[PDB]
């Protein structure tokens, strides 16, 4: 094979493998065959390993990682990355939507999603091209672990559309991963993680990312630092968007028209809590229309148009 059909040839996998990596880790929907993916997979190798200079950031290739780093550059949010206000009680959650009513002046609809139990982070894309990856950290400084995040699976490293955004959602680990990764600790006389948020938060800590590629990180994303490039003018909208646009995003969502809804939301999925492959400490209750939310606005820690329902 000679470098001209090579560096062709080569994009043509890339494309391929990666719709076929989107289809089974974005959408947990598979069209074709593990072994159809794993012999374009192999062709791809041979190709890169004839001709390194072929490797590209979006190879399906680099999620096994490589890089090791001696520490995390400082990542800062100029758009902060606020935390949430928290409700305990059926209570907690009518004053809350009592007190939406009396700032807005009518009724508001609520955008519910599960409160996926891991670590905060920001996504950044460039014409398309994922450029950086950072955890929350106090909110307006987290930790630069974009050479991380290329390794979590999820996470798309060229979007179909070239547009520039930054996106924000939760990295987590499933179940069944922090229970096999707690067992292969215990295997060689570590200590385990006390539970998936500590466990996915510790991965994203790790300096070598050929570690972080074998800790089996998930995603979930929920918003967006800045709308400009977006068309969504609702959290629901913004949810269907950010699938659009190639993001892994959590299929338990529900558009609520009152608190009541809310509150069935809230003891429909209290029920589901343990069949979920993943954990979560409770729902979060979002007032859906953007305008509305502007209005609202925030408080130093938290913004006045969303909160937490914990789970007890
Ligand atoms: C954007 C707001 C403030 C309304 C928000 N913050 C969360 N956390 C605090 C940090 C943060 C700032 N920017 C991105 N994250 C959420 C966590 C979850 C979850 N744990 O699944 C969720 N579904 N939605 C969340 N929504
Ligand atoms: N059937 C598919 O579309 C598809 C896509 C990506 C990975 N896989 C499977 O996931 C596993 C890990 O492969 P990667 O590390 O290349 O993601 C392999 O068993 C592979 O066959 C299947």
């Amino acid at each position: 094979l000679t470098l001209t059909a090579a560096t062709t040839r080569a994009q043509e996998l890339r494309k391929q493998l990666n719709q076929y990596s989107h289809e089974y880790y974005v959408k947990d929907q598979p069209s074709v065959e593990d072994y159809v993916y794993d012999r374009l997979y192999k062709e791809l190798v041979d190709i890169e390993t004839e001709f390194p200079d072929l490797i590209t950031p979006d190879s399906p290739t680099q999620r096994v990682g490589g890089k090791v780093l001696s520490g995390f550059e400082k990542a800062p949010h100029d758009i902060p990355m606020y935390s949430l206000n928290d409700g305990f009680s059926k209570e907690d959650i009518f004053a809350f939507d009592e007190r939406v009513r009396k700032a807005i002046g009518k009724p508001v609809a609520y955008c519910c999603e599960l409160k996926i139990d891991g670590l905060a982070i920001s996504l950044r894309y460039e014409n398309g091209v994922f450029v950086r990856g950072a955890t929350r950290g106090d909110g307006t400084v987290g930790e630069n672990i974009t050479e991380n995040l290329r390794t979590v699976r999820s996470v798309p490293m060229r979007l179909t559309e070239p547009i520039s955004v930054e996106v924000r959602g939760e990295c987590y680990m499933p179940k069944q991963s922090f229970v096999a990764l707690n067992e292969e600790r215990e295997e060689n006389g570590q200590d385990i993680f006390a539970n998936p948020r500590n466990a996915a938060a510790g991965s994203l800590r790790q300096l070598d990312t050929k570690i972080v590629a074998k800790r089996n990180l998930n995603t979930f994303l929920y918003t967006v630092a800045d709308f400009g490039p977006m068309k969504a003018k609702t959290q629901f909208e913004a949810l269907e968007e950010l699938s659009a646009i190639g993001f892994r995003t959590n299929p338990e969502r529900q558009l609520c028209q009152s608190i009541d809804e809310v509150w069935a939301y809230i003891e429909e999925y209290h029920e589901k809590r343990s069949t979920l492959p993943y954990e979560i400490d409770g729902i979060v209750i979002k007032v859906n229309e953007f305008a509305l939310q502007d209005e609202l606005g925030f408080t130093v820690k938290a913004p006045r148009w969303a909160i937490a329902y914990k789970f007890p």
